[PDB]
């Protein structure tokens, strides 16, 4: 196969991670999706100890517990599985850790979870942190740099991506350390639009295109996939892959990115 890296987010509250592996190319049998993102674990905040901590809801916990049936088969077929981490309305976000020491401890929780569940990496979606809640601080400009540096050092051979949104997303430099190059990819969160991420990564690692499989018109899925290839960008983002038969929607972009329609098992 040859073309941009395709990513699929799955809201595990309602959908199965396995749907991502159901799609292959008619010509070649290659994967229609290269990366699968578990959406999403959380950054919670313990008001008592004034410490943020990683949290998994019932659904997230459940698929993680069942890695052998939910994640593992996706990986055997060559799809990389990432755990997305999102804000949870508790004031703590990726941009307000009080110190390097504090961000590092959270980064360790991340790498420990990735190691413990055999994941390929982590995705950051600094949304819903609702900074300030529970007496927390607003975003500062070293928190994220400290979090990313520590994580990258914890799992140097794995994936770390950025969902381009929120405070964290524009706090990539501090004290001479720009953490842009510690990200493997970065992509646009706005479905049905082309918005190039600001992060300092080469075209090969960015996805200005964003689509919601099923919602975005197949004509826009296609125009976005086409511009991706035309402009030379190396990543393409699909959000909310569900269990319906989305063969036509996947083919919309696979024909332009890879030159083959998709088949679904």
């Amino acid at each position: 196969k040859q073309g941009p890296t395709s990513v699929a987010y799955v809201e595990v509250n309602n959908n199965s991670m396995l749907n991502v592996g159901k799609y292959t190319l008619a010509d070649g049998g290659g994967n229609a999706f290269d990366v699968a993102v578990i959406f999403a674990a959380n950054i919670n905040y313990d008001t008592g100890t004034k410490t943020a901590y990683l949290h998994f809801n019932e659904n997230v916990q459940r698929v993680l517990d069942n890695a052998v049936t939910q994640i593992r088969p996706l990986q055997q077929q060559g799809i990389k599985v990432l755990l997305s981490v999102l804000g949870n309305h508790q004031g703590a976000g990726f941009a307000n850790f009080p110190s390097q020491q504090a961000a590092s401890a959270f980064a360790k929780q991340l790498s420990d979870a990735v190691a413990k569940y055999g994941l390929d990496g982590v995705d950051f979606d600094d949304d819903y942190a609702e900074y300030g809640n529970n007496g927390t601080a607003q975003p500062n400009d070293s928190s994220f740099v400290h979090l990313v540096t520590a994580l990258r050092a914890n799992m140097p051979d794995k994936i770390i991506s950025l969902y381009n949104i929120g405070p964290a997303a524009s706090r990539l430099s501090y004290g001479g350390v720009d953490v842009s190059d510690k990200f493997d990819y970065a992509w646009n969160p706005y479905y049905g639009t082309w918005q190039v991420p600001g992060i300092a990564l080469p075209k090969a690692q960015l996805s200005p295109a964003a689509v919601e499989i099923g919602r975005t018109s197949r004509s826009t899925v296609a125009d976005l996939a086409r511009r991706t290839v035309d402009e030379g960008y190396g990543v393409y983002l699909t959000y909310n892959l569900d269990g319906g038969d989305r063969t036509a929607d996947v083919s919309a972009f696979t024909r332009e990115l890879y030159g083959s329609e998709a088949v679904r098992t």
